[PDB]
């Protein structure tokens, strides 16, 4: 079995020092950049963290082969057997929740706006921080020990019949169960992406100022419902409350249906639509516009009124000349961007390229959901197919050599595979992250 015994010693000296720098490297930029970005980022973090403990144990292996002798603690021995078993099955359950993390904020931006935040990632992070710890650490620690021999050679190492039921089990769920869900999630946000016209302005509003189904107040103080959609100017809510109600009509006692919110909106563009032509600066820029940058040209004049958008005479001017280049440039400095750079750069990008793909990036989207899947099924499939025919083998299988010796001949290989998945893990991080929305809905001081 010599492919088993010296291939661990090459693979874990080159896996090690891959891994632990990327890996470092990863985390150091994770802390400092964009201050607690996202919610995926802490589904990331914790993979990095679950890594690094399995990748700081890997030189202690690569010595109890080279030298064939294990100088170190009893406590060590289990934490080597244990901290792979750990990396590995929480690697799998973390890249699974970034999956549906993705899968949710992609397909439903609207609805699972509250089932995804920090508090609530935070909470799965230790809700599989204690599965795995707890499955790993009490197996580790009672299965493998430093007194195989411990004279003038120490070794840190049937109840198989016994012992592969519960390794079919966690193998089933653990594995299968995460494997089915990352397609399924994966297969859906495809799906999406197929649909046609999936963003349009009512969407691109969402994004960039929100959508809140209650009545609520202003920046301005004014009482406000939907996007932007604005009840009444008294500071009296229970005159709010019945201007509403003439709008929608049927006494809804201050929530309205994401369907009545896009409704007033509509309303809203038309008579914003109407005001653009109306104010002469802007009408020749607006019918020189496309419809998409129609829609960035109305999402100006949502954050600002027409008067406020007929300031920047300087762009618009090249805006009408098809400068587009040029305008995003002018537009890239003005007191307007620094307030909201997120939804002004946003806007600046379809302004310029004429395209959705700020709001919405396709390409991006899909290279995600390639990079995921190929990594995730490539680094686990071939390491967990081979333990399920090594429990069945070692008692139903029965079909041989054949049965038994290719079986054992594929272990060392899927293994080395799956540990792996540390030097594969940044890129999965890069790519999630092409994805993740720049702004979002609340918590922001200016919202019209």
């Amino acid at each position: 079995d010599n492919f088993k015994y010296p291939l661990y010693s090459m693979v874990f000296s080159i896996v090690f020092m891959v891994g632990l720098i990327t890996n470092v490297a990863a985390m150091y930029i994770f802390m400092c950049s964009l201050k607690l970005r996202n919610e995926t980022t802490t589904y990331m973090m914790n993979l990095v963290v679950s890594d690094l403990l399995f990748v700081l144990t890997l030189p202690l292996r690569v010595f109890y082969f080279v030298q064939q002798n294990w100088p170190f603690g009893s406590l060590l021995c289990k934490l080597s057997v244990s901290l792979f078993y750990t990396n590995m099955y929480g690697s799998i359950l973390f890249l699974t929740c970034i999956s549906v993390d993705r899968f949710l904020a992609i397909v439903y931006p609207f609805r699972s706006r509250g089932l995804r935040t920090k508090r609530n990632a935070k909470i799965v992070c230790a809700a599989v921080w204690v599965l795995v710890l707890s499955g790993s650490l009490p197996t580790g620690f009672m299965l493998n020990s430093t007194n195989k021999l411990e004279n003038n050679s120490i070794s840190c190492f049937e109840w198989k019949s016994h012992l592969s039921k519960v390794v079919i089990f966690i193998e089933t769920v653990g594995f299968l169960i995460p494997l089915m869900l990352n397609v399924v999630c994966s297969a859906m946000v495809l799906q999406t992406l197929r649909r046609p016209n999936t963003v349009n302005i009512f969407e691109m509003l969402r994004i960039d100022n929100g959508l809140r189904l209650k009545i609520y107040k202003n920046t301005e103080g004014y009482y406000t419902i939907g996007i932007g959609h604005l009840l009444t100017k008294s500071p009296s809510l229970n005159a709010a409350k019945s201007e509403l109600d003439k709008a929608i009509g049927r006494n809804t006692n201050g929530v309205i249906t994401k369907d009545e919110a896009e409704k007033l909106f509509n309303q809203d563009v038309d008579a914003a639509v109407r005001g653009i032509l109306r104010n002469a600066k802007l009408k020749p820029v607006y019918d020189s516009l496309d419809a998409v940058r129609r829609a960035a040209l109305i999402n100006m004049v949502f954050q600002m009124g027409e008067t406020g958008v007929a300031g920047f005479t300087n762009s618009l001017r090249m805006l009408q000349q098809k400068r587009w280049d040029e305008a995003a440039v002018n537009l890239a400095k003005s007191r307007w961007y620094n307030q909201t750079p997120n939804r002004a750069k946003r806007v600046i990008t379809t302004f310029r390229t004429g395209t959705w793909d700020a709001y919405l990036n396709k390409k991006k989207i899909l290279r995600m959901i390639i990079v995921h899947l190929f990594i995730f099924c490539f680094c686990f499939i071939p390491y967990n197919v081979n333990l399920v025919f090594y429990s069945l083998v070692r008692t139903n299988t029965l079909k041989g050599c054949a049965a038994e010796s290719v079986v054992r001949t594929i272990y060392p290989i899927a293994l080395c595979i799956a540990v792996s998945n540390c030097c594969f893990d940044p890129i999965v991080y890069y790519f999630t992250s092409e994805t993740i929305q720049n702004s979002a809905s609340s918590e922001d001081l200016y919202f019209q």
